[PDB]
Formats: C-alpha cells, sequence, structure tokens
C-alpha cells in the first residue's frame, strides 16, 4: 500500500505535462516532416541547366547551387543587391537545437527539485493520514457529550477543551511548516523553469521573424558556379537560375510553429499565475478539521513561497490519494445544513 | 474486489466510444490513404513538356507547376478568368487538422470531467451495495411477520414502520442528491462536448462545399514557368499545359467524408438527446426498493442537471458491475404477479 | 472458478465465427491482392504511343488515359458506341466498402443483444449447478426407499410425492421462463443479422453482375487525350490506342468473391433453420431430471421465442461447462436398461 | 494436475501430425518460391521486339504478350496448331486452392470430432485411474492370503472369489462400452478425413498430369498484338515471339510436388490401416489387470467401431498420461517369470 | 521437484547436439550466402551481346542464354565436344534437398526412440534415488559394529550378512536390466541414425566429385539463341558468348561443404564407438555401493545391448542429477586411504 501510494505520486501536475509534450514534440514533428520531403522529392532543389549538359553535370550544377546557400547569398528577380537563403538549409538542425532547448527546463526542474518535493510530499502524507484518524476517533466522545447536553455553550467549550488537549495539533508540521513558509528553492525552480519557457518562446519569435519573412516566397534564385576555378569554361553558363521544390513545405512549418507556441503563451503564464494566489472552497472545507487547520492558517504572508508549491501538489495528489473524499462531504453536508455532524458521524461509524 | 472494481469504472459509456472512435480514425485513414497514392506514383502531377526538353528540364517543369499552386492560381480550358487549385496540394495538412480539432473535445471532456464523475460514482456504487445489504436483511422480519399474518392491513402498516425506522434512508445519500440536483459542472461538459463535435462537423461541410466543389473535376491546368527571371529564355515555351494524376483519389476522399460525418450528425443528436429526459421501466424496476428509491424521487426536476449524467453512468456501470442483475428479476416476478418476497429473499440467501 | 467461467462463455457460437471470418477476411485478402498486383507491375495500365514521344510524355500519357476512367467512358474495338471501364479503377474502393458492410451486421448483434444474452446465461447456469446437486442430494434417500420396497408402485408413489416436495421446481425459472417466453430482442437481433449478411451477399452478386460482366474481358479499349485544351497539338496522335495489364487479376477476383459467398448462402440459410425447431435426443436425456425438466415442458409454444436462442446458447455451452458430462451417460444407461439410479449415484458421488 | 492433464490430451495421433504439415506447408513453400522468383526477375516473361520499339511501347509489348495466356493460346515451334499455356500464369492460384483443399478436412475433422472424443477419453481416464487405485488396494489382502496358504487351488478360488465381490467392474464403463461399439461417428469422420485426403492427392496427380505434363518444357512461343484493334499499325511487327525466363522453376515445382505427395500416399494408407487391425502385446499385458479387463474383452466385434478410435487416442495418451508406466513392468516381471504381486506392491507403494 | 526434473532430462547428449547443428546450419547457411549473391549482383549471369541489340534485346539474350542450362550443355574454348553446366542453376535447390536430408535422421531417431528412452530413464532414477537412501540408511549400524569390534574378519561377515539381508537388491531393477540387455531398439535406432549421417555425407561426397569437378573453373560458355524458332533473323548473331559472375561463390561454396562435412566423419565414428564399449574408472567408482551394484554386474555381456545406451544416458544424466555429487567424493577418499564410511556418512548427514 505504502509502495504503490509513492509510486503513483504526481510530481509534474497534469496541465504542465500536456504543454511538454506539445513543447517537445511539435519540433520533431515537423524535422519528420522535413526530412520525409527531403527524401520524397529526392532533390531538395531543381535547376534548369541547358540541353547540352549531361545528366551528371546537370546532376554537379543541381549539388553545387544548392550546397552553396550557407556559404554565399542567392539573388532572386524581385529582391535588392543580395538575399539570404541560408535558413532553407538549416532548418532541420534549428528544429533540433528548438526542440533540445525546450526539453531543457524539463531536465533541470526535474533533477533540482524532483527529490526535496518527493520527500516533503510522502512526509506530509503520511503525517496526515494518523493525523485524520487521530482527529476522527475524538468525535465520538464529541457525539456522546452533545447527546448528553443539547445547548451549544457546552459543545463549544468542549470543542476549545479538545483543541487544547494537546492530544494532537502535531507539533513537528507546525515547526516544518514555519520553516517551509521561509524556504525559496521550489518557487525559484518552478518560476526559473517557467520564464526559460517564455523565453526560448521569445527566442523562436525572433527567429522566425528575422530570418524567414525576408526569403518567406523567394520563389527562385540564381545560381552560379563559375565562382571556383572553371572559370575559363566555355562550355558551362554563367548563371544558372532555379529554384526550390520544398519551399511550402517550408513556409507550412514556419506558420505551423508560431501558431503553435502562441497557444503556449497563455498556458505558461496561467501556471505562472497558480503561486500568486493560495489554493477559497476547499480552504473552507479543510479549516475545520484540526488535522488541515495547522496548515490552513499559514497563509498570511506572501503568497510566493516554497510551501505554496508544496500545498498546490498536495491538492493535485489529495484528488486521488483518498484522503479527500470524504471531508468534502462533510462540509458540502455543512453547507446543506441550516445535525450535519450527527450525519456525517453516523456515515463515518458506518 | 475494490480495486478492481474501480479501474472496470467505464467512464465514456458504449455508444460515444464508437463516435470518438470515428471521427478521428476516418481523417486519419484518408490522410494515409492520399500519401499512399503520392509514394505510390511517385509524381502528384505529370506535365506534357516539348520533347526538346531533357529529362532534367521536364523534371523542373513539373516542380515548379505542381509547387505553384498555393501561390498563384491555375487555369483551365473550361473556367472563368481564374481559378485556384491549392485545395490539392493541402489536403492532407487540412485532414491533420481535422483529426486534431475532432479529438480535441475528447481530450477537453477528459481532463474537465473525469475525476469528478469518478469520484461521484465510486461513493455512490460504494454507498449502494452496503444500502442494499441494509435493506435486504429486513425482508426476512418481513417474511416472519407476513408469516405471522396474512392481512394487507398489517403489510402496510409493517412497511411503514420499516421506512420510519430510520435504520436506512442515509441522509448522506439525500444531501448528496440535493447537492448535486444544482450542479451542472458535468452537464455543461457533456453538451460543449457533443455542440464542439457537431461545430467541427459543420465546419468540415463548410471547407469541403466552398473550396472542393469549384474545382472538384479541374482535370487540366495551363501552368507557366516564364513569370519568374527566365521570361527572355526563347527555348521554353510560353503555357506549358498539364494535369494531375490523384485527382480520382481525392475526389473519392470529400464525397467519403461527407458521408461518413453525416452519419455521425444523427448519433450525435441522439447522444444530446438522452439528457432532455429521464432514465422508465427501470425507474419503475427500482422504485420498490429504499436504497434505490431515495434517487428515484428526483425525477421531477428540470433533466438537466448533474444527477442526469450521473445517472446516466450509473445505469451503464450497474449493467455489469453485479447490483443489477437480482432486482430485476424481482419485478419482474412482481409483474408476472396476479410469496415473491419470499422467493427473491431466497435466491439472494443462496 | 466463477470468474474464469464467465470470460469462458461462448457468445458468437461456434459456426457462425467461421462465417463472420471468412466473409470479413475473403475481401480483405482479394485487395490486398489487387494493391500487390498494382505495386507489383508498377502502372496499373500500358500504352503504346509513338516512337517520338519522350519517356516523359509517355508517362503522362499513362497516367492521363488511367485517370480518365471514372469521369469517362471508353470504347473497346468490339463493342458498341461505348462502353464503361470504370469497375476496373474502383475495385479495391468497392472491396473495402464489401468488408464494413458484412462486418457491419456483427458490431449491430454484439453491441446490441451480448449484455442480455450474457446476463441471462450466467444467471441460468449459476442457478442450475445448485439445482442439479439439490435434485442429485435426494437420489440416495429414494434409493434407500427402493432397497427397503422393490414393487414399482411404491416407487412411482414417492417419485410423486418427492416431484410434490417443494423443496425445488424454483419457481424463480419458472417465471423468468414464463417471461422469456414471450420476449422477441433475441431472435429479432439473430434473424436481422442473418437477414443483412443475405441481402450484402445479393447486393454483391448483383454488383458483380451487372458492372463487371459487361467489361469482363475487355482486352484493350481507346483512349484520348486531345478532349482537354491541347487540341491544336498536332504532334500528339488522336486516338492512343492501349491496354490494361492486371485484367486477369480482376477477373479471377470476380469469379472467387462469387464462388465464396455462394458457399455462404445455404450456411447462413442453416443458422435460420435452427431456431425454426427445438434443439430431441437431448430433450428426452434432460426431461428426466426435475431440474431440466422445467425448461423442458415449454417446447409446446412457438419456435420463434427468446427463449430458443438462450436454449441453443446453452446447449452450446454446456457441451463444455461440465454440468452435462453425467447426465448424458445416465440416460445412455436407461436406453441400455432393459439399480441404473444406484449406478449413477455412486458415479456422482466418486 | 487434472487441469493440465485435460489440455495435455493428445486429439491428433502423434504420426498424423507430420502429414498435415506437411501437406500445408510443401504447397505454401513452392507458392512462397514461385512468387519470389516473379519479383526476383522483375518480369515473368521476356520477348524479343525490334529495334526501332521505344522502351515503354517494348514493355508494353511484354504486358500484353503475358497477359494473353489465359484468353488465348500460343504455339511454339515444336508444337501441333494449338498449345496452351494457361497453366504458367494460374500457377499461384492453384496452389493457394491445393492448400485450401487439404486443410479443409482437418477442420473437418476438428470441428466435427474433436469435443465427442476429449469427453469420452477424459471421463475414461478420470475413471481409470480410480479403478486401478481401487484394483490395487486388493492386493494386499491377495498376498497376505497366499501367505498364508501356499498351494494354488486357494489361489485361484480366492481370485475368483475377489472377481465375483462385485466391488469393482464397473457396469457404467460395461454400459458404455457396450454402447461406444456401435457408434460410428469417430470411425465415419476418420475414414472420411483419410479419404478426402487420398481423393485431394489424387486430384493433384491428375492436374499435374493433364496441364503441366503437354507444356512441361515449351522453352518459347509466338505472341500477337495485332489481334486487337491496331491491325493498320504497319511500324508493329505481326508475331513478336518471345520466352518466360521462370520456366525452370515451374519445371521443378511441378516434380517437386508430385515427389512431395507420393510420400503420403503410402503414410495415409497406413493411418487407414490401423483401424482395421485391433490394438496385441499390450492387450496381453492389460488383460490381467480387472481396471482393463473389462475393455479388453471387446476384441471380438468387428474391428470398425467407434470404440476402436478410443482405443487409439487412449494407449497413444496412456503411453504419457502415467498410468502406464507400472503395468508395463509387471507383465515384463511376469513374462521373466518361471512374488511377481508381492514385488509390484511394494513398487506401487513406495 | 520431480517435475522439473524430467524436463531437465537430456535425451540427445551434448556432443551430438553440436554435430547435429552443424549439419542442418552449414547447407542453410552456403543456401543463403548463393541466394544473397544471386540478388546482389541483380543477374545471375552477364552476356556480351553486340552493340545493336537495345536494353531489352539484351535482357532477353541474358535470361534466354541463363535459362538454357539445366535444357541443354554449354561449351567453353577450352573443353570437349559437350560440358554441362547445370549445377550452376540447381545448387540453392540441392543445398535445401541436403538439409532436408540431413534433418531427416534426427527426426527418425526421436519420433522412434525419444519416449521408452524417457520412460526407461524415468524410471531407473526414480527407483535408484531410493535405492541409494535405502542403502545409505545402513552405513550407521556399519559404521556401530565396526567401532565395536576392530577386526576385519567381523566387519567382511555383516557385509555378506548386509548383503543378504534382503532389505535391497530391488529384485525389480534384476529383471528390468534383464529384459533390457536382449532388447536392440535402442541400438539399432542409434546405429541407424549414425549409419544414415555416414550415408548421407558419402552421397554429399560423390555428388560433388562427380557434378563439380568437371566444371568447377568453367569461366565461361558460348550461348546461342537460334535454336528456338528465330532461325531466319539476321540481325541476332549464332553464337553469343559469355559468362556466369557468381563462380567464385560457387566454388567456395563446394570447397567449403567438402572441408566441414569431413570434419564430421570423424566425430560421427567416435560415436558410434562409444557403444562398442562398455562406460571404467566411474565403473568401479560406483560398484561399491549396492544400488548401482546391479547394474555394474551387467558388463560380462555383448557391448552392444539396449542397457548400454541407457547406461551412457543415464551417466550424461547423473553428471548434473546430483545423486553423483558423493559417491565420486567417497570413492575419492577411498583410493586416498592406504573411517572412510564414517567421514562419507557425516558428510551425507550434513
Ligand atoms: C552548348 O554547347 C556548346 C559546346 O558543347 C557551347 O559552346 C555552348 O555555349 C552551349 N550552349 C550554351 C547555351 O551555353
Ligand atoms: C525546340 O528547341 C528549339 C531550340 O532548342 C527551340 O527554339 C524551340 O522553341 C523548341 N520547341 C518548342 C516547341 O519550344
Ligand atoms: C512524329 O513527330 C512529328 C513531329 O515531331 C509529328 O508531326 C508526327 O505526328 C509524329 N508521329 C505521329 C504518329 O503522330
Ligand atoms: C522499323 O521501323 C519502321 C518505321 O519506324 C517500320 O516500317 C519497320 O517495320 C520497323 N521494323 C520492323 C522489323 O518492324
Ligand atoms: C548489326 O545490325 C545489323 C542490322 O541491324 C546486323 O545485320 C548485324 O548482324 C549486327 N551486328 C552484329 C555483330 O550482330
Amino acid at each position: 500500500r505504502r509502495g504503490p501510494r509513492l509510486k503513483g505520486l504526481r510530481l509534474e501536475l497534469p496541465l504542465d505535462r500536456i504543454v511538454k509534450f506539445v513543447a517537445v514534440g511539435s519540433p520533431l514533428l515537423l524535422m519528420s516532416l522535413a526530412f520525409a520531403q527531403e527524401f520524397s522529392s529526392g532533390s531538395p532543389i531543381s535547376c534548369f541547366s541547358p540541353s547540352n549538359f549531361s545528366i551528371r553535370q546537370a546532376a554537379y550544377v543541381d549539388s553545387s547551387c544548392w550546397d552553396s546557400l550557407l556559404h554565399h547569398k542567392q539573388d532572386g528577380p524581385g529582391q535588392d543587391k543580395m538575399k539570404s537563403l541560408w535558413p532553407h538549409k538549416a532548418l532541420p538542425y534549428s528544429l533540433l537545437a528548438l526542440a533540445l532547448l525546450m526539453y531543457l527546463p524539463v531536465l533541470l526542474w526535474q533533477y533540482a527539485a524532483v527529490p526535496a518535493l518527493s520527500s516533503d510530499l510522502l512526509f506530509i502524507i503520511s503525517e496526515l493520514d494518523k493525523s485524520y484518524n487521530r482527529s476522527i476517533r475524538l468525535v465520538q466522545h464529541m457525539l456522546k457529550i452533545r447527546q448528553k447536553s443539547s445547548d451549544p455553550y457546552v459543545f463549544w467549550n468542549e470543542l476549545e477543551k479538545a483543541r487544547k488537549e494537546r492530544y494532537f495539533e502535531f507539533p513537528l508540521l507546525e515547526r516544518y511548516l514555519a520553516c517551509k513558509q521561509r524556504s525559496h528553492s521550489l518557487v525559484a525552480t518552478y518560476l526559473l523553469r517557467n520564464s526559460l519557457l517564455l523565453i526560448f518562446t521569445s527566442a523562436t519569435y525572433l527567429y522566425l521573424g528575422h530570418f524567414h519573412l525576408d526569403v518567406f516566397f523567394q520563389e527562385e534564385f540564381s545560381c552560379s558556379i563559375k565562382t571556383g576555378l572553371l572559370s575559363d569554361e566555355t562550355h558551362v553558363p554563367n548563371l544558372i537560375t532555379c529554384r526550390l521544390t520544398s519551399l511550402s513545405i517550408f513556409q507550412i512549418v514556419s506558420l505551423s510553429s508560431v501558431a503553435i507556441y502562441t497557444i503556449l503563451v497563455p498556458v505558461i503564464i496561467y501556471n505562472l499565475t497558480r503561486l500568486c494566489r493560495w489554493d477559497k472552497r476547499l480552504l473552507s472545507v479543510y479549516e475545520m478539521l484540526p488535522a488541515f487547520d495547522l496548515l490552513s492558517r499559514k497563509m498570511l504572508g506572501c503568497p510566493i513561497n516554497d510551501l505554496n508549491v508544496i500545498l498546490l501538489f498536495l491538492r493535485a495528489n489529495i484528488s486521488e490519494l483518498i484522503s479527500f473524499s470524504w471531508l468534502s462531504v462533510l462540509c458540502v453536508l455543512k453547507d446543506t445544513t441550516t445535525d450535519t455532524v450527527v450525519d456525517f458521524m453516523t456515515l463515518l461509524a458506518g
């Protein structure tokens, strides 16, 4: 039971997982599409060499014109003195670099803040189950006292006496939460990961705005082979002019990437917005029980604190651990009640 | 038992599963077929370049004419001044977009209403099994009383006394159902998912009615290569005219998609119609037992409530859980009867 | 034991499984053969273009002549004014449609009548095992009585007394069978599934009789490329005449399909014959025991009843469940007898 | 123990398994080889079209000549007026037909006589184990009586008394074997399966004699393309003459198949011969024990009986069940003896 | 223990396993190499057709020349009137035939002598473990008697008395071995398998000496196409001379096979030599104990006997069962000794 519980612990939340998967998969899918087009078209570009050229010489012209992009500019018949068509060649490598950059912050977060968070969460839940059991065991005596005397004054007096009994309130948890309220490692790592994601998205936006808008259409370009040593070769023409077939793919890729990452600009910000606010209905739900009461009163300071991330993960986990399926119903009863405690006690006893 | 039971819980119903599978498989299958044709034919289009052209120049003409679709229009010999053949090129990408769009609402429904529904169903079934056991334990005493006295007046009096015994009726369940009858999260998500499916089907209809009927046949088209820089090349012709071989595939795809999605317009509406009416024979069957009595008195309210979705899922689950195979036979006995309780008690004890 | 028994339940009969597999597999195998032929020869048809045409022009002629089948009808040199060669192109798609059509009724039967039949069968067998145990427990006392008194008059009197003991006859099963004898859901679904299979087979027969006999041989056909814009091109011929290589495959496919489905016309009819008649030797075998006697007295009604399908599946299952291996031997003894009960009791006790 | 034993039961005599595997594997292997040859050489035949023909025209001639085999005859320069070369084309399809035909009887035997044989075998072995135990438990008393009195007269008298004790001889098995000795279902199915195998082998012999000997060598053949519409084309020759490269493969295939099936004519006959003779050393071995004594007295009847097949599978199974390993050694002792029962009892007790 | 032990029994010896694997793997490896060569070069032979011939005519010449090997002879410029080059074509088929031939005796041995040997070994080991336990139980009393009286005369007398105690010597084993010493089934099958291996090796030697030495080099050969109908074609040459590229592979294959099988001529003979001599140090080691003594006194008979094969397998198995882990050490002690029994008893008790 305990062993399986530790393994099932969610240490990356349910929503950030989809963001990570999208941000790491989209560039890989686009790069795979680029390679698929490269191997489907056979030749990345096609050139209109004169009829005299044999097949091997035409292939030489094709290869030399396609390989001379990263080194020298090539100008089309609508452009200024120079235009750079290098992004057509380095597209898949840039996509791989983007994928690695987007994956980096995930590795940073995991390696830097998985162990401390795991230890804190497991300790807290282990203490909290026992705390809940100890808190509930007193409800029987509370019910007996309430049955004996109906007036609410004695009920309140006995509630205060039980709170002062000192059989609970777990000073271990008190001091641990007090220490956590100062720590900043978890919030630092979370904010840093989100900021890295935002910075890399902005880097992609800049890359696609500077080096893709200029040559977005760039149908054809006038290549040259005489720049080398065969400058005295009269057989070859001077300015063989040719085009690149995969252009459409390139276009789509660029646009596609932009769109996807725009969808990820709000969501990520929302993830960063979660910390600035304490997690309210559930707060009122858990205020009643002493076991959760101790951690409920630790929300007077600035919302940015190491205990805030622990609270987020604790809620995301207790939604399934099992220790939440009851108090919610009890507080639903309390909301419905104009007796609620008696009904809850009967249900718990059953 | 409890662990395996929660795993087997059906959280997506049996009928909607087929619709979800179809709406995603169909576009993916059509896209795979399109790619298979593209790699089987080798060239998406074929062009009738003059004899003088070498193989490389003919390949250049083919590539330039096929790549100049998304950018410029191409006119056939039966058309108006202009006609755009771009849908021939962006077909697989549009299929990707449609597949993602149809998969989106499934993800929305899952991530937004799987956990609340799962918890509610688990709690309800856990309470209901014990409720049924407690209800049946009293049938023995009822049988003893009936054996002692045969008149029906004492039967009615003892039934009323048992109903007033307060050993059951589970006020927990009463308050939970009362609270649920106000919730709207589950119905909101269900209606939103169905409406998203309908909206995306209408979007596909509009897309295939606007951008496919015009170029549905469009056998051939007259391409041009002189639009670029090689406008002084007398060697090349002016208006090389050529055709696209995969046309038939395209045609079929369009038609096929339409048909399939039409089949999904009624079914989805039926899914939306399930909520407008409370689930009648089964209601009368379960009215008898006190355990199901509490949840069978909620039919008065408006059909659109969070308890309605829970009722649908509860019926779909109880059809196989085990807690239904008995009461159905007991109410069949009641219908057949002009002793039934004694026979049912004997069967349950066995 | 109980859990494994439920899974092992045969809910589709042994014979109908082979019919389903054949009907859903034959078209898929033929379609795979068609695609294999399409990709083995490289091209579906071959055309005899003049010598002047380059390779690219010949490929254009081939593609345009093969793609102009669905859109226009071509004419061979043995035919009337015009003939339709479109079935050569839409063959694999028609095979896909046929496979889906034949698979549809299986899905209908499953989704519509798997749960009710499963519940009824499991309940009936669960009752019947303990019913047989209770019935056999009395054979010891019966044997003691027979040993004490040898005359058959007392034997018959004690048999009647035991039948009237009211310790068995399970009124639950009496009423359940009385109810099932009116239901018609299972028979309706079974008849509908078989009728759908027959209707789809007849549809295939009509399709192959209308759209394949006309162009069954159709060796060659005269294609034309001037129909488009290039009507002023004197270089091209007028009526390029060419042939389709895969014809033989097509032929075989058609014939093959016909044959297979003919084999399925009797068998399916035989499946519909099983309902019109009740399942006789086994009936007399099971008449003796009280446990099976109750369901053995329902043969008077009409053969078409919901209890008939349940009987068929019950026999098909009890052939392996274990509850049949004994009574058959006991009735074999009874047939051989000119003591049998004592021998059967000894065997059962062992 | 019991469960695993049922699964391990053999319902296909070891020897027949190899025949079943061979008769369905050889044609499949040959067909795979034929397809491998078809795809290794690229084209099934090669034709010697004149030099003027372009590559596409030569491919058209090849396809039309290879496709015109099933439709029209083709004559070589050594033949009569006509010769039919269609077996070259329909070879793999005929191999598929042969494989299906050979597999059909296996399916018939399974579906028609697996369940009855399985039930009979399992019942018989289940009874026989306890029967052997009961027979053995009396050997101790027999040994004590023999020790008390050494004369053989008292030994024979006590043996007769034990045989008459009525504590065994299992009248259940007496009646069951009496009923089985008249049944003919198992022998009918076995003989029918063997006869089907023989008939299909004879069909293959006839097919390979009528349609493969005539064109066994048939090196070349004179094809023609003018039969169609292009009878006014002076460019094409009249009687293009060409050959088929895979001939050798074809030859081998034919021969190979013949050889294999000849090997299967004796073996199958042997399988049919086993029924005509009752299973002799083992019969004398098992005659001694009372448990096997009852089933050893049925040899008088005609060899063809359902009990004969049950005996065959019973021996094939008891060779490994475990019940055979003892009595064989005991009868070996009896053969060696000029005390044996005492030694056997000691071994069994150990 | 008993179940796992029977599975672990080795019924094929360790040394013969390597021979069986090699004799079936080598030809398969060579055949795979031959097919790999056939598909690596594209064509099996190359022919020097004149320049006038087009590509298709050259392919026709290649195919016709390579296909006329099995039918007609072809002579090079160093040979007699005729030389046969058919072994170049039937090489992989001959390799398959050889692989099947070498695998046949393995199947024969398995199907004919796996069950009898398995049963004999199982019974022997099962009785032998108990025999050893019974034999060792008396060593304690032997030690007590030796301690009481030190003289060896009483030790010998008590050893004889124990041998005559009749509490062991297992007459079952005596009679089983006596019966086995006459049986010849196992020796017959073993010798037949070895002789089949030798005969097939000799057949391969003859095949490679007759049909490979003649045409071992046979660089080129003169092919003719005019033998057919096209004898009036002046366009074609008369005696096209051409070569076969894979020759080297062929050569190697032949040589390789020879070498491997020579390595298998001694080893197999050694396997046949094992039976002519009874298995000596181990015999003297096991002669001491009464359990092994009974089977150690059968060495007098002829070496060829069914008990000899059982002895070989029994030693090969007892080398790993566990029952040998002590007696070997005990006889090592006896060899070392100028007390040994006491030390052995202490070790066995521990
Ligand atoms: C064609 O080839 C000749 C020599 O091979 C060369 O002089 C001429 O420049 C070539 N044509 C063009 C357009 O360069
Ligand atoms: C054929 O080639 C010549 C020169 O190479 C060119 O002038 C002519 O335009 C070409 N034919 C066509 C139809 O363009
Ligand atoms: C052959 O080519 C010439 C010109 O290229 C053309 O006029 C003629 O029609 C062609 N042959 C045929 C049969 O069309
Ligand atoms: C060669 O071609 C010419 C015309 O292209 C044709 O008349 C002649 O028949 C051809 N040769 C043969 C052997 O058919
Ligand atoms: C070359 O071709 C001519 C006719 O096309 C033919 O007569 C001659 O034999 C050929 N040369 C050779 C070496 O076959």
